[PDB]
């Protein structure tokens, strides 16, 4: 197991939500609408091959995000 891995795949997740909350706005276009839904899919593959629950998996990228923009 890999830490970049897990953390790539939090940050994704957390990024996803970020994502979900400007669509549920009703600011995305079709393209945009689009990545979300087959995103969606390939996060939830990612987490099933990892181990590592979405909700979790945000919750982390949430924290990560936070740090990185801290500076």
């Amino acid at each position: 197991m890999d830490s970049n891995t897990m953390s790539s795949f939090q940050v994704d997740c957390f990024l996803w939500h970020i994502r979900k909350r400007f669509a549920d706005n009703g600011l995305g276009d079709a393209p945009f609408l689009d990545r979300l839904r087959r995103d969606q899919k390939s996060l939830k593959g990612r987490g099933n091959t990892l181990g590592l629950d979405i909700e979790t998996a945000t919750l982390v990228g949430k924290q990560i995000v936070e740090w990185i923009l801290k500076e």
